[PDB]
Formats: C-alpha cells, sequence, structure tokens
DNA sequence: TGCTCACACT
DNA sequence: AGTGTGAG
C-alpha cells in the first residue's frame, strides 16, 4: 500500500505578478488598489491583473476597467506596452526569467506559467537533513508558514492562529527519523522560506507557495493562504481537506470533466470519490481518468516535476471581435506581417539566449460565426527567422479559406489571427 | 478579456 | 497532422 509520500513538491506563485512588476517600476502604485489593463480604448481596458487592495473592493480579472472603477473609484491602472498594434508582454516575461533563475539555484523547477513554477525538493531535502545532525526545527525557520488543519483541539488574530498551528506541528515532530514524510515536508518548507526570502531580496517580488507531496496538492495548498504566505499540506490533512473541497478546485477538474464527475456520480466534494472503486471510475471517465481520480481523492498523484524552465512554443495572437473582423485581403496580410514581426523579434532573442531554433510555423484563424477558440490550424516549415517570409508563408497556407469569390475581399471576416513557433532543435 | 501555453485524443 | 480541453 503506497501512499504518495515519496516526493516533496512545491508550487510557487507570484502574487498578482503583473501588478507587482508595475508597482516595482512605478512606486507611486505600491500598496494601493491597482490593476493592469490592456487596450484602453474599449471600456477603459480589459483588466488582466489585480492587486489585493483592489480585490477587497471586488475588482476581478476580465472586467472592463470602466466596471472596475465603478466598484473601486480610487483604482490605479497601469497599461501593458503595445507593440505593432497589440499588447506586448515582454516586460513580464523578463521579470519571470528573473524569478525562475533564482528558484533554479535551489532545486529543479518546471515553469508552469509566466508566474508559477513547480519545484521538486526531494533531493535538496535529503541533503539538508544530513547537515542538520538531527537537531529540532525552530519555529523561527518558518515565519510565513501555515500548517493545514492545525491548530486543533481543546486566539482571535490571524498571525496568532498560525503560530499555534506551527507550534503544534513542530512539538509533535519526530526529528530522529530522517524518513518520516512529514519531516521531509517540514524541511521542504524551510527551503521554500529561504527560496522565497531570496526572491524578495533579489527582485523585491512577493509570492505564495504550496508544499506537499505532488503537484495537485501543492497547487491547492498554495491557494489556501495567499498573499505572501506558504502552506504545508501533509498527507494526513487530506481527508479533512477534501471532505468539503469542491471537485472544481482540484487542478484539471475545473472544466467539463469535473462537471461530469459532479453530474454522473452525484457528489460535490473530492472526499466523496473515495467510495467508488477504481474500475467504477474508469467506466465513467476512461482508464486514465478513473485511475487518476481514484488515486487523487486519496491525495496520491504521480505527475512528475519536469526539468523545464523554458517554453516549448512561442506564440503571437490577436483577436478581432465584432465590426473589427478582417474583411479585406490586404488587412489580413498586414496583421500577419505584424504578427510575424513580433514573432521574429522574440525568436531571435530565444536563439541568442537559449541555443535553439524553431522548425515549424503553426498558423491559425478564427472565422466570423464559428464557435470555438480556434476554427482552423495549419502548419508549414520555419526555415528563416524572417517576418516577411513567415507572414508570406502563413498567408499562403490560409488563402484558400477565403470563401469569397472576390480576390480583394475576405469572406467570412476573420476574428482572430495566430502564429506559433514550435518544434525546437538545439542550435 | 485577451493573449498565451501544455497536453490528450485521434 | 489537426482538434479539443484546461489552465494562467
Ligand atoms: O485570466 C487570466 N488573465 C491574465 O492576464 N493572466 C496573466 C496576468 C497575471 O499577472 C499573470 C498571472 O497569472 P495568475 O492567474 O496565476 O495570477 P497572479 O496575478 O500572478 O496572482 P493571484 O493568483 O491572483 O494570487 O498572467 C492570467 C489569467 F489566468
Ligand atoms: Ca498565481
Amino acid at each position: 500500500m503506497a501512499t504518495g509520500q515519496d516526493r516533496v513538491v512545491a508550487l510557487v506563485d507570484m502574487d498578482c505578478f503583473f501588478v507587482q512588476v508595475e508597482q516595482r517600476q512605478n512606486p507611486h502604485l505600491r500598496n494601493k488598489p491597482c490593476a493592469v489593463v490592456q487596450y484602453k480604448s474599449w471600456k477603459g481596458g480589459g483588466i488582466i491583473a489585480v492587486s489585493y487592495e483592489a480585490r477587497a473592493f471586488g475588482v476581478t480579472r476580465s472586467m472592463w476597467a470602466d466596471d472596475a472603477k465603478k466598484l473601486c473609484p480610487d483604482l490605479l491602472l497601469a497599461q501593458v506596452r503595445e507593440s505593432r498594434g497589440k499588447a506586448n508582454l515582454t516586460k513580464y516575461r523578463e521579470a519571470s526569467v528573473e524569478v525562475m533563475e533564482i528558484m533554479s539555484r535551489f532545486a529543479v523547477i518546471e515553469r508552469a506559467s509566466i508566474d508559477e513554477a513547480y519545484v521538486d525538493l526531494t533531493s535538496a531535502v535529503q541533503e539538508r537533513l544530513q547537515k542538520l545532525q538531527g537537531q529540532p526545527i525552530s519555529a523561527d525557520l518558518l515565519p510565513s508558514t501555515y500548517i493545514e488543519g492545525l491548530p486543533q483541539g481543546p486566539t482571535v488574530q490571524k498571525e496568532g492562529m498560525r503560530k499555534q498551528g506551527l507550534f503544534q506541528w513542530l512539538d509533535s515532530l519526530q526529528i530522529d527519523n530522517l524518513t518520516s514524510p512529514d519531516l521531509q515536508l517540514t524541511v521542504g518548507a524551510v527551503i521554500v522560506e529561504e527560496m522565497r526570502a531570496a526572491i524578495e531580496r533579489e527582485t523585491g517580488f512577493q509570492c505564495s507557495a504550496g508544499i506537499s507531496h505532488n503537484k495537485v496538492l501543492a497547487k491547492l495548498a498554495c491557494g489556501l493562504n495567499k498573499p505572501n504566505r506558504q502552506t504545508l499540506v501533509s498527507h494526513g490533512s487530506v481527508p479533512q481537506l477534501f471532505s468539503q473541497m469542491p471537485i472544481r478546485k482540484i487542478r484539471s477538474l475545473g472544466g467539463k470533466l469535473g462537471a461530469s464527475v459532479i453530474e454522473i456520480l452525484g457528489i460535490e466534494y473530492m472526499g466523496e470519490l473515495t467510495q467508488f472503486t477504481e474500475s467504477q471510475l474508469q467506466s465513467h471517465f476512461g482508464e486514465k481518468n478513473g485511475s487518476w481520480l481514484y488515486a487523487m481523492c486519496r491525495g496520491i498523484e504521480h505527475d512528475p516535476v519536469k526539468p523545464r524552465q523554458l517554453p516549448k512554443t512561442i506564440g503571437c495572437s490577436k483577436n478581432f471581435p465584432g465590426k473589427t473582423a478582417l474583411a479585406t485581403r490586404e488587412q489580413v496580410q498586414w496583421w500577419l506581417l505584424q504578427l510575424a514581426q513580433e514573432l521574429e523579434e522574440r525568436l531571435t532573442k530565444d536563439r541568442n539566449d537559449n541555443d535553439r531554433v524553431a522548425t515549424q510555423l503553426v498558423v491559425s484563424i478564427r472565422v466570423q460565426g464559428d464557435k470555438r477558440l480556434s476554427s482552423l490550424r495549419r502548419c508549414c516549415a520555419l526555415t528563416r527567422y524572417d517576418a516577411h517570409k513567415m507572414s508570406h508563408d502563413a498567408f499562403t497556407v490560409i488563402k484558400n479559406c477565403n470563401t469569397s469569390g472576390i480576390q480583394t475581399e475576405w469572406s467570412p471576416p476573420l476574428t482572430m489571427l495566430f502564429l506559433c513557433a514550435t518544434k525546437f532543435s538545439a542550435s
């Protein structure tokens, strides 16, 4: 009976990352309710990142800025840079690289998004445990750490509660056994306090972390005590944790599959999966999903932290909603050329920085009237980092989609253009 | 929201 | 390949 305690895994997550990047650059905005927007001319801008001050008012991602100002009249905004008619994330990718390089000094990380990485600390934990003689862990080593499900048993202030929970954990900690999985988690989190202490010292950014035994738990745990805090979710907190945890809060159960787990099975919380056999779960959801759900609701997951701090694709997309859909052939050239131009800037940087070339160009369009994120994906070869050739070749492989009999028109009008560089080879 | 990115299925 | 899902 194996219990998924073999690894120590952490998930770190930059608290409102884009906001922090803007607040480091423009100090005026620090410690105020503020958000980052892109494209101001439509309803003040779509909001893509919201500080915690601003969230206390209810400002959320994907509002329009004009609606966020209704909820938060003193809300400060920063706008994303625009390059060649489109939002340009280069400042945030560069802060992201800053943080990931720091994290890498500690343990191998899997970049998961521009603002989070997973951390396999199985190996760093063993080494620390031998430098540590066997001496107890001081509560002073975990000054921003919450123990989930503690305190329990026979203080009205938040910091008060945390200390009581950490004292209880440490008081019962079995430091003489260099193999108790709870002790490894504790050491895992000491390493995460230091790793987080150095992000802040060396970039000024604050972040939250989750320390558990796999990636799903660490990600849940990270969310439990935001902002600027870390949470140990031990194997033993799982039954109480999952007992009232909605299915949709576990990673990858937030969409259609989770909804079917809810409907088909007639349950609400992750804990309720444990009453079904593995073959039962497989019969509703397939061999892989039933297996995955059977182990997960018992706190067991095996997805490895992959040693991958660089993306597999470089992508450049722009939407054209509404009357702004592209209706003329020479409109479609121009944006393609705009898209191929930013793609080229970024490809050359990536060759120079990271020693690889992309070999396949993926083009994708949206048609006025279709339903889905994409309406069509097509590819060709990517042999030169040249905007004019990349955009020419991208046109070539989409020109037949033009249903219009006219040459100078384009029917149906295009609602999105997308270029993606993939298939990387060492350079 | 829009602009990304990883991945499973076929 | 090309499509669909899930996420930040
Ligand atoms: O829908 C989105 N839009 C959207 O621009 N981004 C962008 C902007 C954001 O700063 C950055 C971070 O992604 P996160 O979803 O993890 O959120 P954070 O801002 O870092 O902090 P917290 O999770 O609120 O504590 O991606 C994510 C989306 F998911
Ligand atoms: Ca986050």
